[PDB]
């Protein structure tokens, strides 16, 4: 997250880091064996880690979950990144608590100028690189979709929005990919890409949850 704050430790208890020896994307937990992420972000060997702050130290509320399976989208396209979404079943339940909980799925999708919650451990800077450890936090508002499309002439389908800054400064970034955009209580966005991060109309580009929630509901029910 570039221009964000410090989220606070465990305020955003649905974060998740997704572990394979090291982190290397975000998630959002659903219930207590789904995790939500992007993707892009798939990959075997994956440990999921819930109730984390600092994710280099052990500070007491961390549960650290194996993934027993991972199903990407069956549409998915890495190519225009098109239905980057992926379902990460846990080996066993994750306890929930004030720190550990899942976040609803939308029942409606969100609208242009809603404000919403973007969340991550990715780099902080739009020019070289800094990581943070503790979880960075970022309120940004839904840009319109013809904003969008005009700001990513060809490349904004019917399953991305936008969300951010035209004038740049504040964004997701590399290390953000897979995690939330929660608005009003409610997962309406997945980070997914953009052109760099941070820049003059090029804001950031995330999954449109809301198209996804039969296929969602379909898989854990089944899965
Ligand atoms: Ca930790």
């Amino acid at each position: 997250i570039v221009g964000g704050y410090t989220c606070g430790a465990n305020t955003v208890p649905y974060q998740v880091s997704l572990n394979s020896g090291y982190h290397f994307c975000g998630g959002s937990l659903i219930n207590s064996q789904w995790v939500v992420s992007a993707a892009h972000c798939y990959k075997s060997g994956i440990q999921v880690r819930l109730g984390e702050d600092n994710i280099n130290v052990v500070e007491g509320n961390e549960q650290f979950i194996s993934a027993s399976k991972s199903i990407v989208h069956p549409s998915y396209n890495s190519n225009t990144l098109n239905n980057d979404i992926m379902l990460i079943k846990l080996k066993s339940a994750a306890s929930l608590n004030s720190r550990v909980a899942s976040i609803s799925l939308p029942t409606s999708c969100a609208s242009a100028g809603t404000q919403c919650l973007i969340s991550g451990w990715g780099n902080t800077k739009s020019s070289g690189t800094s990581y943070p450890d503790v979880l960075k936090c970022l309120k940004a508002p839904i840009l319109s979709d013809s904003s969008c499309k005009s700001a990513y002439p060809g490349q904004i389908t019917s399953n991305m929005f936008c969300a951010g800054y035209l004038e740049g400064g504040k964004d997701s970034c590399q290390g953000d990919s897979g995690g939330p955009v929660v608005c009003s209580g409610k997962l309406q966005g997945i980070v997914s890409w953009g052109s760099g991060c941070a820049q003059k109309n090029k804001p950031g580009v995330y999954t449109k949850v809301c198209n996804y929630v039969s296929w969602i509901k379909q898989t854990i029910a089944s899965n």
